[PDB]
Parts: C-alpha cells; sequence; structure tokens
C-alpha cells in the first residue's frame, strides 16, 4: 500500500 499510493500520488 505504502508505495503504491506513493507512486500513485
Ligand atoms: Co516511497
Amino acid at each position: 500500500l505504502a508505495e503504491a499510493l506513493h507512486y500513485a500520488l
């Protein structure tokens, strides 16, 4: 989750 989110952002 944490990194999926950083990527998306
Ligand atoms: Co990150």
